[PDB]
């Protein structure tokens, strides 16, 4: 299946996390440093190193 | 680590740039339908595809 796809659908749900986490009252630099980290993670996973 | 610290820096950023447009007066989920391709599109280009 396309790694694209996959990505893309990876990042759908983020969006949900961050709007849940937005309507808690939590601060967006909050939420986002920690979406960061896992995009960081599901990249450094999923797509070979860059050269 | 500097493509995936670039990468890294690249996302803080597109925080910054989303706090902005929604202190602007924007919506996260309208903010998002672009962001998504935006970042799909940074990781498909300075990223080699998955093998």
């Amino acid at each position: 299946e396309d790694p694209n796809l996959l990505f893309q659908s990876y990042l759908d749900n983020v969006g949900v996390q961050i709007v849940r986490q937005m309507r808690s009252g939590e601060r967006f630099l909050k939420i986002w440093s920690q979406t960061v980290e896992e995009i960081v993670s599901y990249v450094t996973v999923n797509f070979p190193n860059p050269p």
